[PDB]
């Protein structure tokens, strides 16, 4: 019923970012925490990739994989600066590249039953877009959403990936919404857990690391989590699947808890952004409490611009308002009458 949803809009409706976010919550979409956007056939945010070899990535990192029966942790291992040729050439080498499968399902086994083993090297988290300067549609760099009123949260950052690197259960930070393209190469399969179930998640998680969760009040922010299909199964955790090929944009949605895995050697861009539905999440978002450096953004502005009627009753603590997964943004209601 909170199934992830696939869009197909028209050049004409895929102009104007925010309006189609509102669009695609008028139909729901938001309440499987992360939808598909496929965009018009003749859309493409950059000529040719036959020119980014050069391009560095600063800090490249192992992914090593401690567990077991579906439960695990995951540790970086920072490694040397590489170029995207010298990471593409060990990402298609014999020793990392993705093995033969027939159906997405023997891929996915094949990842769940591999992933503690030959520890892969993903280049996150790089500066950066790879958007030529002149592309006005969905540019991930400049989105320009009431977030801008906060290198940042907003600035856009590149994903290099091979086989069987990984990306763990999370939210993002403030939970906000997040837009991931994928430029090209192989597919980056997701999971994700409806925001109106994501504090089973939670409780789950709490109940397989209380040293974590005893540590730190949202230790799922460390992004150092894997928990298998089979385990959200067994638990009876509601989520579903989706598999993004070159071309296609995904949107997670706020507190839509998602993780996933890379196929092979591929490349994706990714930024936050916001809508005003996001504000009371950004208001009552647990952050991580352990560490000095994580990402915080001041709610003041956001609450004095958007709810001022409500701004003194907030900063008194007494906002007791309580968030309805299922509301579609504001910004909606044209699509609604
Ligand atoms: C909005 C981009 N961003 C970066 C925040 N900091 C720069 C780390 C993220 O953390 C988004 N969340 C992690 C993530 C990573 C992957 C992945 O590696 O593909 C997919 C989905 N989500
Ligand atoms: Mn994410
Ligand atoms: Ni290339
Ligand atoms: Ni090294
Ligand atoms: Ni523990
Ligand atoms: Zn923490």
């Amino acid at each position: 019923s909170a199934r992830i949803m696939t869009f197909y809009p028209t050049m004409e409706e895929f102009r104007n970012f925010s309006r189609y976010i509102a669009y695609i919550e008028s139909q729901g979409a938001h309440r499987a925490g992360l939808a598909k956007v496929v965009p018009p056939k003749e859309w493409k945010p950059r000529a040719s990739y036959d020119d980014i070899d050069d391009l560095v990535i600063p800090a490249p990192i192992q992914q090593l994989v401690t567990g077991q029966s579906g439960l695990f942790t995951q540790y970086n291992i920072q490694k040397k600066a590489m170029t995207v040729r010298e990471f593409r050439k060990i990402a298609n080498s014999d020793k990392y590249c993705t093995p033969r499968y027939s159906e997405f399902e023997e891929l996915e086994r094949k990842y769940w039953k591999n992933l503690t083993f030959n520890p892969p090297i993903y280049g996150a988290d790089v500066n950066g877009t790879l958007y030529e300067k002149h592309v006005d549609e969905w540019n991930i760099g400049r989105l320009r959403t009431i977030l801008d009123l906060v290198e940042g949260v907003n600035t856009p950052y590149l994903y290099f990936g091979m086989w069987k690197t990984s990306f763990a259960w999370h939210t993002e930070d403030m939970d906000l919404y997040s837009i991931n393209y994928l430029h090209f190469g192989e597919p980056k399969s997701w999971y994700s857990v409806p925001p109106e179930h994501g504090k089973r998640l939670e409780r789950l998680a709490k109940g397989f690391f209380p040293g974590s969760a005893q540590s730190c009040e949202a230790f799922l922010r460390h992004k150092m989590t894997l928990i298998s299909p089979l385990m959200l199964k067994k638990y009876g955790i509601p989520f579903d699947k989706v598999t993004q090929e070159a071309g296609e944009f995904m949107i997670t949605f706020p507190y839509g808890y998602h993780a996933g895995f890379n196929h092979g050697f591929n490349c994706a861009e990714s930024t936050n952004f916001a809508t005003r539905r996001w504000i009371e999440y950004g208001k009552q978002a647990v952050l991580c409490s352990c560490r000095k450096d994580m990402v915080k953004i001041s709610m003041d502005v956001f609450v004095r611009k958007f709810q001022p009627e409500r701004y003194k009753l907030w900063k008194a603590g007494k906002d007791n308002t309580v968030i309805d997964h299922t509301l579609p943004t504001p910004e909606a209601a044209e699509f609604l009458k």
